[PDB]
């Protein structure tokens, strides 16, 4: 008895996922009472069943979280079976230590600590800030990468003679994997020091694709594309996975000399950003419902992770 | 070592209370990320302290919430020393039960749970909704009355034989302490059918005081008024302890046949409400300066008892 | 594989319930010790079974209480599946808050708590004193009414345009519903000031039914039917669900006012109050079985609060 | 901030406990609801101190144990600093095992948990049946041996040659501990098959002292004795820590060839006890009053294993 | 479907116990790093399946341990549906209380915690030294005696009215439950005061059976035959469950008068002990593959627990 | 009252530590029983008091471990108040996350389990592998960089235009830092694809200080240098935190083109290693104690974090 619930954070990415597998997302009233706070009502019978729960933590990020662990925990007391939390873009991942023992929080434990506490059974995420979220849970969490779904769009590029490029130093790591699946190029390195971007690598008369794994204002993005094309560079292009588009990122991108932005659709696209004539989206409904289908029937979940 | 610590939901507040303890508030930069995260950087030494953080989950709730663990989170890997949440308003606090097994959530219990996650040491709160949430806590909980203020406040009328009066049959019990205290008088109970208003005990010729814990949207409160009213009532009160004033609560209380509506200063009232000409605020910071003078010297919490 | 078991408090009605679900109870010696402590052995396989024990934790409450939880220990360790505690009667359901900050337990909490520890995975109760009860625990409770064999008994007396009458400020909100599911009826209160009982309400020349959800020692109960009749009440009846029947409850009663007391059998009755010619009890073993069903086949329980 | 508070169990022994610290017995109300049910009220300022609280669990043994955890939680809840519960016997103790996967409880894992859940910080008890319960505890436990008292009081009978014997096998190392103490003697072993007593050892004129941690019943401890005085034994005394005196014990020891029994004071005993000419008492108040203060101060307490 | 895992600790026992159960050993590659941190991956789909874990905590204790630890939380990762740790030899139990309150560990306790915090579902041991370390966990534990292999061997032997001796004090239970099984015989205790041995019984012209839970070092079994034959035995055998070895044990066991060691196979021998012409094991492969059948099949274990 | 301890893993840096605090290492016997299972007995009075134990868990990484979480749960039931862990090389750190949901475990969220279960208030460890390993606790954890102690001795070599350089991709970040620390100069990072290496970034003609967290093999820094010296450096200098030096590192380091390695002491080395010419060893011992000095006195550890 495999039963999908969504929430007002991915309705439509929901609607997707529930077409792939062929059902119909499950029967809940979820929204707000007068005040401001979450209301939610469970409108069909969910005893004993394996459940499956599809919200991502995105803006309004804490109304999205809250909505999610009130759904877990109205499952719970209802007799569900097993609950899993598929969690498309996880909120608060970029809070994940305290460096120089500053006094700040460390949020994404929080967060994890929440879910565990009201009863998740299991997580499922995209490309993960920190891949070591993984540890800040008891239960199994599976990090699906969103790299085949890009790779694919590279692929249908046509580059001439690409590189990849990092936008800063947290990136260098996936920007490397991505250099190894596209045909093994090489990668160059964006390095910020004090106002000045230096490269590390040579960008003369090459195709760069900047790759990223969200992009949150898209300052850092333009300026790393300013600089990749000052030093002599043809084309320019930037994949991410998850797009924020927070604060002045529409304006940001549109006075911009980057050529073509590819995000996926783990968080909705607002009007702003889909009226630019150059941010195209690809689907993750197809992975997730094939993850989801694999939870589901107690198979090996190794098989994502192939291009 | 007594530091006081602040929210964005009761700035105010928190500085009367400040002024009272003869303080100041303790530097912390509480905000947003660009994309509405919380965050959160304490900016001075509290190891080893004992911190108060002052806070009410009012609406925003969500936002509120989050902004309470986030920071008790932070002191607590600051190492301090104990952490007392004080929480003049309570959220959530309606959904504390499920009525005939309906498949909702207990919100309610889901905060104390995350509470108690962060790591909150005690919880000091003004007139919760059910005070069986004092055991959704390990950890000790002083639910504070506001009558004694009120009452204070009622006993400056000069009412002609008053009544009291309660707008729903769930707060009957809280009416009739009202009433015992208030010259031992007698009470009314609004009793609500299928769409009338019945009224149980005689209000003929007298001076009617709605008593309530919080006003939310004000429709049962002013159709309560008109009833009594309609059965020859001379001057009708409402005095409430938690301002909520959600949805059309500003436009009821405008055209409505209320005298004059009394609250406390749990939430900062609009600027909507206070326009209003027959809207008064009692305040608490006294009450509550004394309770965290008596918790931080470890004295008898029941002399905040008495009136 | 359904097993019931019964320990020492509720024998008769463990029986009933194990007649209407055509089972028979399972095999476990429940005893005593030479000095006094509660012996349990379970005499047959329960590996991986779906078990439910019946027990109220009535007086003695230690003794029967710790009966229950020793007996889920057992259970719990010899790899039972699922353990479903039936406490028709739950004790120390009236510690239920901390009024004033008395430094008083929380009792109920504590049960909870030791309930939960040994591993219990649900509850099903009656007419739990508070319903913010359910919240002290992490795992489903279903608190289920037993008005509507009251109700029905009621509907069989013939009443002259019934009032329905709450013995005291608590069980208004009880007594409420039971008029609304009256025909939609009228309904009193009784106000106890200082020694004088007042009635709000009028009930010169009509017949009183008093509800409760319990009866300890009928001195309230007696004191209210006797303001009743002296205000000029044609008969009244009490009804209650919990006969606990404690101190001097069979002298008040007999030297009482009231024209039938109706009790159900959520605790079994004593000789001294069997003798009593109009005390009558109901049996709740059909709902208590029909929810049992319910529950051990994965159905929605909500079908058990209708009419 | 030494404060003592004693339950209804061992009220004299508290009290003697008390006079030997030179304070006296905090104020709190321990009795009985109507229904029986267990009523508590701490009727003093307990904030930040460090709480003592003296009962043993012994018979009634579920009053007793339901007394002492609802006194934790109240002291909890009114903010204690720190909790020690001195239990001198420690009942459920003999439950500490399931011998062959016999399908019965750990209750005295179940009273350790319980015990733990309330918030106790460090639990005191003389002689426990098995030392490994202090390993069902996360707190530390001290199981301090009533032996020297018992000792000194031996080396004052002026025996000829004594023998010291244990009763059962499972007494056997005890046995051995005190023979060592008893100027190095011999000791013999009772060995019970199919209903017959074997004897392992010679005792051949020599008095026998029977060593054993308790006297529940008393059967076994009269049959040892005539098997050892029809072996040719000249005296035959008595020696236990825990008085339990249960069931048939007054009219075993009575018609017995005891000539003495000398038990400590853990449990009070009976008037049926009392009136025997041959029992005789050792007080531990001294011993456990040297306790108390030891960890009130932050001593060592390994000095309290001297002889 | 039942899934078989082994260590590096016992894989000859794990493959003999899968011969048993007409299976294979699950694929696994449990070995360590350059540094010699333990490495662990499971090399098929374990999801939802019924997983037993075969290894003892024996030398090297320490890498045992871990290599155990890390397996399960490999297993409960990859999403295991319950894991049943088959420990025949439970290393650390000897470590099972605080005697006089000396500042030491609990290690028993702490490793049962380290199981539990793990996710272990179930224990099965072979003759816990202590079986009061059943309650050191809050799972099932299955202490299985060996005593039914070591009896049918010892009844193959034709011993002239043979009498069960214990090397200490500490073993006196089992040699009289050994005694009761081997024909209802008579049982003797070695005493071991200062240097000396005490013999309490006679064995002057007897066959003697040393019966021991285990041989760390053989020092005091050799010691005690010494004794034993000085005091007139005509043959000694030495019976026992688990054989460390540890130190000189091969070579006190070479130049002593026992004529013959039997142990089972909870540990492998080394080639010191193997070379040694009186040392001769049995074999528990069929009693453990016959309970972790039972446990599979959901049977009753009582079924083991016979001669 | 300050109390330090130690294992038998760096006793050495742990004298230097007490003797910078001008205090003694306590006096507790750690060692090992016969067979090999760690014998802790703490042989002081502990009550109360702050203690704190000095143990890095490298090789023999599980009796390292095993070592001092026995220590912890012996000082924890040993009444001891505050319990930090200071663990300059915390073991097991590189296995944080399952790649591609590999049948692995996270043995560094194991041991932080582990760590917090036996009662560890506080940890303070040296260049985590991963900082995000602070979020795998509920305590606070400092993580204190050695960058400070490496950079000054850098700053007294006379680099000419030296470049830094990391050995891999993971260390890119800490390189930069160091670059940016080193007068601000420029980073270079090697690549490795396939079995060849390629550098990213200029060379030619310059220093070059390859930077590292850990020395483990030498392999990859010895090819590494062995490329950087083939593109045309002059110098190649070695730094890094860690002297881990397993497996063959000492030939790898010998047959090498390094002119020097310089390492911290936070784990001691072999004679191998230091019959070396070309290695060097700093000292972490002052910045340690500066550290326990700050968190023993209350004082902010942010100070911790200049050069
Ligand atoms: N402002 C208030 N003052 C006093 N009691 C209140 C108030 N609000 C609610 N109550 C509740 O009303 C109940 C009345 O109990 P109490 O005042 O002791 O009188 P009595 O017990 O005689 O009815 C209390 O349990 C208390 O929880
Ligand atoms: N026997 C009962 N039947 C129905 N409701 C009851 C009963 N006893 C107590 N109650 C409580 O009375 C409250 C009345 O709510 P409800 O019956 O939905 O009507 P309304 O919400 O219109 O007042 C419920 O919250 C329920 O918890
Ligand atoms: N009253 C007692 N005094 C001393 N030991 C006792 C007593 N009762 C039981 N014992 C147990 O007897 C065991 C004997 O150990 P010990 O007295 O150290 O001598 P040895 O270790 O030489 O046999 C201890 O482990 C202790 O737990
Ligand atoms: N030795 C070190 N000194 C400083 N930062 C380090 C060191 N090792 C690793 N880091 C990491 O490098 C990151 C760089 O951040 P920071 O130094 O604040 O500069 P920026 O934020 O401008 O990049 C930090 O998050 C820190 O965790
Ligand atoms: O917020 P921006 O820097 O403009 O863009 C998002 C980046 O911020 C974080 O490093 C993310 O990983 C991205 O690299
Ligand atoms: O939301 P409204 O009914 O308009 O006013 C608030 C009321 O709703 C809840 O019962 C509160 O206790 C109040 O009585
Ligand atoms: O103990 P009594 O007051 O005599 O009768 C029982 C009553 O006490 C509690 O309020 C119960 O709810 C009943 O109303
Ligand atoms: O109950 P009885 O056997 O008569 O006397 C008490 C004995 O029962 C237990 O073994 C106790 O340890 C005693 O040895
Ligand atoms: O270490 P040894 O004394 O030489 O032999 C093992 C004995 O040590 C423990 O008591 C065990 O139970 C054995 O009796
Ligand atoms: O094991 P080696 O690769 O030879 O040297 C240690 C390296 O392995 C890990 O990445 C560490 O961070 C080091 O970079
Ligand atoms: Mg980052
Ligand atoms: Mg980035
Ligand atoms: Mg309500
Ligand atoms: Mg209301
Ligand atoms: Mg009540
Ligand atoms: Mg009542
Ligand atoms: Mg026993
Ligand atoms: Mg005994
Ligand atoms: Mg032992
Ligand atoms: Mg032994
Ligand atoms: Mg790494
Ligand atoms: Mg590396």
């Amino acid at each position: 008895d495999m039963k999908l619930f969504a929430g007002n954070a991915t309705p439509e990415l929901a609607q997707r996922i529930a077409n792939r597998l062929y059902t119909s997302l499950g029967d809940a009233a979820v929204g707000r009472f007068s005040d401001g706070e979450v209301s939610v009502q469970i409108n069909e019978n969910v005893r004993g069943g394996d459940i499956f729960i599809i919200q991502s933590t995105c803006a309004p990020t804490n109304d999205n979280l809250m909505e999610l662990v009130v759904m877990v925990d109205a499952l719970r007391r209802a007799s569900a079976g097993r609950i899993t939390a598929v969690i498309p873009y996880f909120g608060y991942a970029r809070q994940d230590r305290r460096v120089r023992s500053a006094r700040v929080p460390i949020t994404a434990k929080v967060v994890a600590d929440f879910l565990s506490s009201v009863g998740v059974d299991r997580v499922l995420t995209v490309d993960l800030h920190a891949e070591q979220i993984q540890g800040f849970f008891d239960v199994p969490v599976d990090n699906v990468f969103g790299s085949p779904i890009l790779l694919e769009d590279m692929l249908q590029l046509n580059l001439d003679n690409p590189i990849v490029v990092s936008p800063d130093i947290g990136g260098v790591v996936r920007a490397r994997a991505i250099a190894k699946l596209l045909n093994d190029t090489d990668m160059a390195i964006i390095d910020k020091r004090r106002q000045v971007m230096h490269i590390i690598g040579d960008v003369a008369g090459r195709d760069c694709v900047l790759v990223d794994d969200m992009i949150d204002t898209g300052g850092t993005l333009c300026k790393a594309a300013e600089a990749l094309k000052e030093r002599g560079a043809k084309r320019v292009f930037a994949y991410a996975t998850h797009p924020i588009f927070s604060g002045n990122a529409a304006n940001n991108l549109r006075n911009s000399v980057i050529d073509e932005v590819v995000v996926c659709d783990t968080i909705p696209l607002s009007d702003e950003i889909k009226s630019l004539p150059n941010v195209r989206t690809l689907t993750l409904s197809g992975m997730l419902a094939e993850a989801i289908r694999r939870i589901s029937n107690e198979e090996s979940i190794s098989a994502m992770f192939e291009h």
